């Protein structure tokens, strides 16, 4: 086992651990890797994509972590299927450039492009599209999952160990090491989004603005808010709305290359865009002195969850970046995040008093049938996170079943006792 000592944190720059890491291009070596461990049974594995999670998921002190972007091509790309076979260490943006000649588009798209297959299936990751797109599992045909006894499994969304599937899909890597897997992308006849912008006033014109049937006409959608400014204020946004273009839609410069790749305003129609233009701006969070925070709340809580809006900015605590947008259906899932509702983002400077509001927060996010994000958590407890995934014991017992041993293990898996 080629393996270096690294000292590890996530992107949130907090909690740093030391472990051993192994990195290599072959399979072969990864799956030794595990059974010495499930002899060994020290303090566990754990994979770790491009290590864009905020907290503790992707690392494991005095353990083993896999560096998975080593282990990183692509098998094939299928215009006609539309299904791509990759290795999970290959990036959405390596997987993105390799596809988009094909007219194939990356079905769920995050903030940044520099996270692994692997990563975005473990978070379970959402886009701006998850209105209409649902999250990242939902487009996984199938995963190759290398479990503690040493085996590769080929698991289905509906098949056999389907609940394997899902309990993989958003499971933070506690099931073992993706290590292949088969997404059916969304075709597309270009690179380009479409999209019109609009701005509002103040938090009740936001949320009017998202519960009038409007985000069935658009694909994707997400806005920024003020979190700073005093009510009336408070909570206007710039919201950004799209769908891909279709070719015909593109002007004839664009139209050559199709997949490629006054005062400006808030408002606007019919805009021509890429990608980066159409992400702004969910693309620049983590550039520890910011703490980074998302939940959602349910559709109908509406009155707590302007609760919540309104206790932030009254906290003195100064948000500038966020996100808001409107979650459509969840899926099978236990633990993925994404349930219908208000999904928000924050992020705040670190001073005296942070830590203690977000515990605040999360009591009341718990309360009014919310959750936090894995993917963004290096903070909450154990406690509270397993109140706020009433499918959690189901799928610790999945855990359990596959790894009675504890050979998988992470820094965040103790802190929240998901072993
Ligand atoms: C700037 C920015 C913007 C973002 N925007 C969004 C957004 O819009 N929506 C969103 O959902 N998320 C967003 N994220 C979160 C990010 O998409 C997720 O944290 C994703 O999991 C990170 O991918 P990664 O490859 O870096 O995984 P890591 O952070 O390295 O891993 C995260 C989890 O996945 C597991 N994992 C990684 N590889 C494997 C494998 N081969 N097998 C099993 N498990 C594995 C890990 O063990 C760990 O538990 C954002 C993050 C950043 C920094």
């Amino acid at each position: 086992f080629p393996t270096t000592t690294k000292r590890l944190m996530g992107w949130g720059r907090t909690a740093p651990t030391v472990a051993s890491v192994l990195s290599t291009s072959d399979p072969e070596v990864i799956v030794r890797a595990v059974t010495r461990a499930a002899e060994e049974g020290g303090r566990g594995v754990i994979a770790r994509g491009l290590g864009r999670s905020y907290g503790d998921n992707a690392q494991n002190g005095g353990g083993l972590v896999i560096d998975m972007p080593a282990l990183n091509r692509i098998h094939s790309i299928d215009s006609g299927t539309r299904l791509v076979d990759v290795d999970a260490g290959v990036s959405l943006d390596q997987l993105m450039k390799a596809a988009l000649p094909h007219g194939l588009w990356v079905p769920v798209l995050p903030g940044t492009r520099q996270v692994t297959v692997g990563g975005a299936i473990g978070c379970d990751i959402h886009g701006k599209n998850h209105h209409s797109a649902g999250s990242f599992g939902n487009h996984v045909r199938s995963m190759e999952l290398l479990t503690a006894n040493g085996e590769v499994r080929h698991l289905t969304p509906a098949g056999p160990d389907s609940d394997l599937f899902w309990a993989t899909v958003g499971g933070n890597g506690l099931t073992g090491i993706i290590l292949r897997a088969t997404i059916e992308m969304t075709p597309t006849e270009t690179a380009y989004f479409i999209a019109d912008g609009d701005v509002t006033g103040s938090l009740d014109e936001t949320i009017a603005f998202h519960s009038d049937g409007s985000e069935a006409n658009y694909t994707y959608s997400s806005a920024w808010f003020d979190a700073i400014s005093k009510p009336p204020k408070l909570g206007r946004a710039a919201i950004s709305r799209g769908s891909l273009a279709k070719l015909d839609q593109l002007p004839s410069k664009l139209q050559k290359d199709p997949l490629k790749f006054y005062r400006k305003s808030g408002t606007y129609r019919n805009k021509v865009q890429n990608l980066t233009q159409f992400y702004h701006p969910l693309d620049m969070f983590g550039e520890a002195g910011f703490l980074q925070y998302q939940f959602v709340v349910p559709t109908e809580a509406v009155e707590e969850f302007k609760s919540i809006i309104v206790d932030i900015q009254r906290s003195g605590h100064y948000s500038f970046l966020n996100v808001f947008k409107l979650f459509g259906p969840g899926n099978q899932a236990p633990l993925s995040f994404p349930i219908p509702g208000w999904n928000v983002c924050v992020d705040f400077p670190i001073k005296a008093g942070l830590h203690e509001f977000v515990t605040e927060l999360d009591r009341r996010v718990l309360e009014f049938g919310g959750r936090l994000y894995t993917a963004k958590d290096s903070r909450t407890t154990a406690e509270t996170f397993h109140a706020m995934y009433p499918r959690i014991d189901e799928w610790i017992r999945i855990r359990r079943s596959v790894d009675p041993d504890g050979v998988f293990a992470s820094d965040m898996a103790r802190r929240l006792q998901l072993l």
